[PDB]
């Protein structure tokens, strides 16, 4: 997260740490035994890091799970990054309380002017490199379909929004990736590409949950 703030332990306790070794990618928790995240984030070999404030210091509230099984959307494409979402179903069901909880999935999608939060341990700069320990927070507004088809022609597909600040300055970035966007209380976007971060011009872009419902639904329920 580039132009943020330090979250606060478990302030946002349906945030997840995908680690293979070490942090890659972010994901939300939608229920005891299964995860959301970017289908670019795929790997063999996941561990879900579940309670997470300081990633290098054991904090008292992590609970640590394997996954079990890997789904990646059916129509996902690497090349377009169309349909960039995936599943994760954990070994066995985490234990929720205040601090690791499970984030509710949108009835409606969200519209442009909607104020969301951002979160992960990805990149805190837009020119250079430092990755942060603990959780950093934005918040951030949808941006209009036709800015968001602006500042990337021929680029953003219907499960695609963008959401920002044109100015530049404030964004998510490298390391982000398969993270929440919530946005009064559901989980409205993953946080899946952008051209460089925090750039003019350049928001940040969003696979939009809303169009995956019955996918996460159904897939949850035969799995
Ligand atoms: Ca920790």
């Amino acid at each position: 997260i580039v132009g943020g703030y330090t979250c606060g332990a478990n302030t946002v306790p349906y945030q997840v740490s995908l680690n293979s070794g070490y942090h890659f990618c972010g994901g939300s928790l939608i229920n005891s035994q299964w995860v959301v995240s970017a289908a670019h984030c795929y790997k063999s070999g996941i561990q879900v890091r579940l309670g997470e404030d300081n990633i290098n210091v054991v904090e008292g509230n992590e609970q640590f799970i394997s996954a079990s099984k890997s789904i990646v959307h059916p129509s996902y494409n690497s090349n377009t990054l169309n349909n960039d979402i995936m599943l994760i179903k954990l070994k066995s069901a985490a234990s929720l309380n205040s601090r690791v909880a499970s984030i509710s999935l949108p009835t409606s999608c969200a519209s442009a002017g909607t104020q969301c939060l951002i979160s992960g341990w990805g990149n805190t700069k837009s020119s250079g490199t430092s990755y942060p320990d603990v959780l950093k927070c934005l918040k951030a507004p949808i941006l209009s379909d036709s800015s968001c088809k602006s500042a990337y022609p021929g680029q953003i597909t219907s499960n695609m929004f963008c959401a920002g600040y044109l100015e530049g300055g404030k964004d998510s970035c490298q390391g982000d990736s398969g993270g929440p966007v919530v946005c009064s209380g559901k989980l409205q976007g993953i946080v899946s590409w952008g051209s460089g971060c925090a750039q003019k011009n350049k928001p940040g872009v969003y696979t939009k949950v809303c169009n995956y419902v019955s996918w996460i639904k159904q897939t949850i329920a035969s799995n």
